[PDB]
């Protein structure tokens, strides 16, 4: 298992512009594409991001683009930040899968957030950083994959995701 694989499962595959959890407008792989509620400022900024007019809907190779493009945004926004670098440094494989997961999700600043949290998995002191991760509006929002990040955060396995 890997960051893909596991962010696949958590975000699924949809080719058709939806809502997302959050009411946002999304297309492919969590790819979030406007916070605006009209559904024509997200078939403007689909269009954008894809080069071509899409009339709100993607091909799956275009979606696999997308999500390329994001896992890596997210890791280059992770080694970028002075709040997550660090963290991320200092964390195995398994771990630092989860830290991406959770910067795709919330964005660089909201997880930069996480202060305390991070400052937790930074001293390796795995079960409180798992149940101050779990006091979140994150995880109130969206429980089930919020479990399954912190856990593979908590144990440095792919157990829940498996
Ligand atoms: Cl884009
Ligand atoms: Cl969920």
């Amino acid at each position: 298992m890997n960051i893909f694989e596991m962010l696949r499962i958590d975000e699924g595959l949809r080719l058709k512009i939806y809502k997302d959890t959050e009411g946002y407008y999304t297309i492919g792989i969590g790819h979030l594409l406007t916070k605006s509620p009209s559904l024509n400022a997200a078939k403007s900024e689909l269009d954008k991001a894809i080069g071509r007019n899409t009339n709100g809907v993607i091909t799956k190779d275009e979606a696999e683009k997308l999500f390329n493009q994001d896992v890596d945004a997210a890791v280059r926004g992770i080694l970028r930040n002075a709040k997550l670098k660090p963290v991320y440094d200092s964390l195995d494989a398994v771990r630092r899968a989860a830290l991406i997961n959770m910067v795709f999700q919330m964005g660089e600043t909201g997880v930069a957030g996480f202060t305390n949290s991070l400052r937790m998995l930074q001293q390796k002191r795995w079960d409180e950083a798992a149940v101050n991760l779990a006091k979140s509006r994150w995880y109130n929002q969206t429980p089930n994959r919020a479990k399954r990040v912190i856990t593979t955060a908590r144990t440095g396995t792919w157990d829940a995701y498996k």
